[PDB]
């Protein structure tokens, strides 16, 4: 249930989606590409914690920090999705 609480609080949705896109791909086409990837919180970390670009387009990431606790359980969401 702090899954999408997570999504929620956190505008990663304000600028990610699930059925339309706009700025990033949405959690699908995202959680798709980090599907055969066991360590897609480890990428989608490093993306976020640390910036990311060169991949969905030329637009890169802000500074997003967050602790391993909530990355964990916003990554376990994003890649359960539903
Ligand atoms: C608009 C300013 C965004 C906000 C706010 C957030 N994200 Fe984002 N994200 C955005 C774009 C344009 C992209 C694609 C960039 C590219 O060219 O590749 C992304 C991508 C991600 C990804 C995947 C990146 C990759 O696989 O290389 C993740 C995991 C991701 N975004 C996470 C994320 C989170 C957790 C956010 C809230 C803290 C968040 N994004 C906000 C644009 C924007």
């Amino acid at each position: 249930q702090d899954g999408e609480a997570l999504f929620k609080s956190k505008p990663c949705a304000a600028c990610h989606s699930v059925d339309t896109k706009m700025v990033g791909p949405a959690l699908k086409e995202v959680a798709a590409k980090n599907a055969g990837v066991e360590g897609a919180a480890d990428t989608l970390a490093l993306h976020i914690k640390n910036g990311s670009q060169g991949v969905w387009g030329p637009i890169p990431h802000p500074p997003n920090p967050v602790t391993e606790e909530e990355a964990k359980i916003l990554a376990e969401w994003v890649l359960s999705l539903k």
